[PDB]
């Protein structure tokens, strides 16, 4: 019921950690489908990480606040891109 | 590394807040299209907010939870 | 094993059509509710059938996926 | 547009496939709340399709039913159980 400032900002940080547990999941889930849908995507979350890092006065790179979001150096990730979605794995890759 | 646990709630909680004051401005974004594309929306974050919330030890209500997530009553969002 | 491919296809294809009849029977079962404790509803099906259709081959829109989903049109169901 | 029967049938059991994907991904996910919320659950799917194969003319057991559906022995997926829901791992398992 009656939630303290340090409970909502951890309920926050935590919920933000459940969208990123789901958004490594779905790994077919494009970036440009998210900005054209959305005006979102993985990158933006990784910038605006970097905008509270730097505001908080921890610098970061383009690439750490990326490796935050994305849970493995970008070039990981991007490079297991060329894969099936999940409708085509469904359709012919198992009966 | 150098940034502590209670650093990252920090980034993570404001990342959050920041993604939410988002949706609130892209109102033009139906939960049922981010539902069909990303497996997630609005309700999904309410939903995760409240489990958060359940998890910590606080009981927390679908209602209370999407007036968190929506800065508004579900009902009147709707709207 | 025994089983082939077709007789899988048929199978999987029965057990669909009796979750859908089963879930217009539960119409008292809010695809919320669903979503909040599966991660997936009456909706995300659709959806799942409309992109099996498209990996296939077939155009299909969102209302066509959701009249076969729902056993009407999606709008007279929300009633 | 225009499908044939036997498109509807493809599609019925490729989202069939789909579903169990994900109940599979949503392990988390248990029975009985399943049950209690929206009166089916992982044991009436691997019912159905027992009653499926078993009125085309195939015999099937209990187990070998949810063997197809669980994706594995019924045994190996519910001692592999006793785990953290994903809420519990957010909140608790990562900072
Ligand atoms: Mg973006
Ligand atoms: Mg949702
Ligand atoms: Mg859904
Ligand atoms: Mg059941």
């Amino acid at each position: 019921s009656e939630i303290s400032p340090e409970q909502r900002t951890a309920f926050e940080a935590a919920v933000f950690r459940r969208l990123l547990e789901h958004l490594r999941e779905r790994s077919d889930v494009q970036n440009i489908d998210l900005m054209n849908l959305a005006g979102f995507c993985r990158n933006c979350l990784s910038n605006w990480y970097r905008e509270a890092a730097e505001a908080s006065g921890v610098p970061m790179s383009k690439e750490e606040s990326r490796e935050i979001v994305y849970g493995m150096p970008y070039e990981e990730w991007r490079t297991q891109n060329g894969e099936a979605s999940p409708e085509q794995k469904a359709a012919f890759e198992r009966n």
